[PDB]
């Protein structure tokens, strides 16, 4: 029948100085682009993007099950500046872009 | 046309603890199915079993995409005692069961 395996777990994270350009973000202001290149797979993460009055435009989530390039569409956004704000239980994520 | 967006990371998980029960693992060795439970979604992980020989007997990447429950089948495997390994960029977990 079922049973628990005793498993013991080393977050090896914590012990690893993490890579300054895992993710890179760009923003293609004629599309109306956002495009997050991750150089590994990652766990699922929350993308919001906030304008100066403090209103969520945009809101994500992202699934890089594989390493690369991921689009996300900003067409439905006024011109101006805006705020990127990402994050899953293991990091936070924060830059500042304009359309 | 395409810019950089500069980020900063702040990896929450380098400073904080992790649950010791993020992931649950069972064996039923009357179906040969492994099931493997996370409280939340996680980076793709790679699940690798072991015989006494050291023989690599199954191997597979899940993809936690959302909290829950992710079963593997074990058919292919013979009676006996078995060495756990799943590891991705971020943890390794152990343990060992009996089919």
């Amino acid at each position: 029948g079922k049973q628990h395996v005793k498993t013991k777990s080393d977050w090896v994270i914590q012990r690893t100085p993490v890579d300054p350009e895992w993710l890179k973000v760009y923003v293609d202001d004629e599309s109306k682009r956002l495009c997050l290149n991750f150089k590994d797979s990652f766990a699922p993460i929350t993308v919001e993007v906030k304008d100066i009055e403090k209103q969520i435009v945009f809101q994500s989530i992202i699934f890089p099950v594989a390493a690369g390039e991921y689009t996300l569409y900003l067409g439905d956004l006024s011109l101006g500046q805006y705020e990127l704000y990402m994050y899953n239980a293991s990091v936070k994520v924060v830059g500042n872009f304009t359309l």
